[PDB]
């Protein structure tokens, strides 16, 4: 068959884990900082428990089990893995705790400490992430700095799959009927024709690198998504960030070509940032770059990514 997804889907017990703090809430629901302690096993694993809402019909069309489906499949150092699922009325998605938050938040808080080695490496890690998804014929459809999580300052993972759509053997594009949308991140091709390819993902990767090099700005700030379509059409793009050479800028700008076959492929993006991250400062002029590189109760018997290899 066209790749029998012989993945596994683990079922867990709301008893063998304890919530500890709300990390956030949107319309979707709530994610809690949590502790998972599989019975028997002498391990305690830090987790995020993502609880959502029901409805009069939307609760029973795969409220998230779609997401649990895509995340149940992916295995890659730079993509969030779903540890398991919880079959309470509001099914819980159990996930590895990314203990440093979203990157968008992170770069803001630490601007005057982020180095160029760091920025370029998150650039390399996210392309590696996205390239895995392209391997698995997956289209993230919502790549942004907010949706990249921080495990360590030297290890990030792509993180939100509410909108992820797997392509079928004869599908070069997807066509999302509608809903709300993150306009200032989407390829022009998308913003007009609901068409999403891996290459519209590259457009998003572009805004993401931009978010990263502005230490967390908002793209087209001020401007309302209402007319992003219009300014983009006449030819405007996001500015060159002050820390960026032509080299880094010419890259983001390529991700924003109007012909999407004319944008870079993730496989190439990692080759390029890879090269930059060896001589980081030919490429990122960061003032003083040079002098630049939980609430744990009782732990002891703990683990994390290293249990997921059960
Ligand atoms: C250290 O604990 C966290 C804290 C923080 N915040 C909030 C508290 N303070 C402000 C610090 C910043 C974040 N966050 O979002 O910035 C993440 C983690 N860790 C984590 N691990 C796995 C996951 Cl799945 C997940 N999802 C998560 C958590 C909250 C909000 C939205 C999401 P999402 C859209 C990707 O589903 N979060």
């Amino acid at each position: 068959g066209e790749a029998p997804n012989q993945a596994l889907l683990r079922i867990l017990k709301e008893t063998e884990f304890k919530k500890i703090k709300v990390l956030g809430s949107g319309a979707f629901g709530t994610v809690y900082k949590g502790l998972w302690i599989p019975e028997g096993e002498k391990v305690k694993i830090p987790v995020a428990i993502k609880e959502l809402r029901e409805a009069t019909s939307p609760k029973a069309n795969k409220e998230i089990l779609d997401e649990a489906y895509v995340m149940a499949s992916v295995d890659n150092p730079h993509v969030c893995r779903l540890l398991g699922i919880c079959l309470t009325s509001t099914v819980q998605l159990i996930m590895q705790l990314m203990p440093f938050g979203s990157l968008l938040d992170y770069v803001r808080e630490h601007k005057d400490n982020i180095g160029s080695q760091y920025l370029l490496n998150w650039c390399v890690q996210i392309a590696k992430g996205m390239n895995y998804l392209e391997d698995r014929r997956l289209v993230h459809r919502d790549l942004a700095a907010r949706n990249v999580l921080v495990k360590t300052p030297q290890h990030v993972k792509i993180t939100d799959f509410g909108r992820a759509k797997l392509l079928g053997a004869e599908e070069k594009e997807y066509h999302a009927e509608g809903g709300k949308v993150p306009i200032k991140w989407m390829a022009l091709e998308s913003i007009l024709h609901r068409i999403y390819t891996h290459q519209s993902d590259v457009w998003s990767y572009g805004v993401t690198v931009w978010e990263l090099m502005t230490f967390g700005s908002k793209p087209y700030d001020g401007i309302p998504a209402s007319e992003i379509s219009s300014i983009l059409e006449k030819g405007e793009r996001l500015p060159q960030p002050p820390i960026c050479t032509i080299d880094v800028y010419m890259i983001m700008v390529k991700c924003w070509m109007i012909d999407a076959d004319s944008r870079p492929k993730f496989r190439e993006l990692i080759i390029e940032f890879s090269k930059m991250a060896r001589d980081p400062q030919r490429y990122l002029v960061i003032q003083g770059d040079e002098r630049m590189h939980e609430e744990d109760m009782d732990d002891v018997v703990d683990a994390d990514e290293y249990l997921i290899p059960q």
